[PDB]
């Protein structure tokens, strides 16, 4: 069965796996630790670019506001900000660069202007997600240290809202629009969900990884003849310098689909 077989892939794969797929057509799910808490590491990048865009519901100014990136600002991770130093970036290029380049100023950018990740935290509880916690900036909010409440969310609960945040009521139609072209855009996750897919499935991702060789994707699949699904791949392992194993997400992906 697909628990039995989820359960073999933890075992020999020597970590922890995180499972939660939505069948939309019925809304039945496949689930395994899905209520555990894990790291998210850059899939909460999701929820700070949502957060953005249900601002800019109400100012229609919003997503061309211009940001200075200065040289200060880089981290390490930078990739689109890095060609920006000296100039400026709107929130909506910010968002997107965020999204589909993981880049970590571009988050840091959008954190600032929201007023810290006690505000994202807050957004995700307007969504009636009661789970999902953002404490940090990035890059430290990947340290994802076993048993620390920090930068958490449950398999479960992030399905519940990316499903509500790119199909359901969480956005205005515009905005859950955008959302879904900065998702299907992503660069970062070929190794991922979609390598565990048929190649003419659409999807739409954000991958994140971290300390304990934690690695994740959390994607919308519309598959060409049926009902999207929505899928949380989380993993992570016991000991602080493991590698990521994109191969695991890509094992468990194939499984439930």
């Amino acid at each position: 069965s697909v628990q039995q077989q989820l359960e073999a892939l933890e075992k020999s794969s020597g970590g922890r796996l995180g499972v939660a797929l939505i069948n939309t057509a019925d809304n039945s799910q496949i689930l395994y630790r899905a209520d555990e808490r894990f790291a998210m590491c850059s899939t909460s990048k999701v929820m700070a670019a949502a957060a953005v865009l249900k601002q800019s519901e109400s100012d229609k100014h919003l997503l061309n506001q211009r940001v200075e990136i200065k040289k200060s600002d880089l981290v390490n991770y930078n990739p689109i900000a890095e060609k920006h130093v000296n100039g400026t970036m709107t929130l909506a290029e910010l968002g997107a660069a965020a999204l589909q380049y993981s880049d970590n100023t571009a988050m840091n950018k959008l954190i600032a202007h929201l007023g810290g990740p006690d505000k994202v935290t807050a957004f995700a509880r307007s969504l009636g997600d009661e789970t999902f916690r953002l404490d940090r900036t990035a890059p430290t909010l990947n340290t994802a240290i076993p048993g620390d409440p920090r930068d958490t969310t449950t398999p479960l609960a992030m399905a519940q809202t990316l499903k509500n945040l790119t199909l359901g009521k969480a956005l205005a139609e515009t905005q859950r629009a955008q959302l879904v072209t900065w998702l299907k855009g992503n660069t970062t996750g070929s190794a991922s969900i979609r390598a565990g897919l048929p190649k003419s499935w659409v999807v739409g991702d954000k991958t994140g990884s971290g300390d304990y060789g934690t690695t994740n994707d959390i994607a919308v699949i519309w598959p060409e003849n049926h009902a999207p699904l929505v899928l949380v791949t989380y993993f992570t392992q016991p000991e602080q310098k493991a590698e990521r194993r994109r191969d695991i997400l890509a094992a468990a992906a194939k499984i439930v689909t």
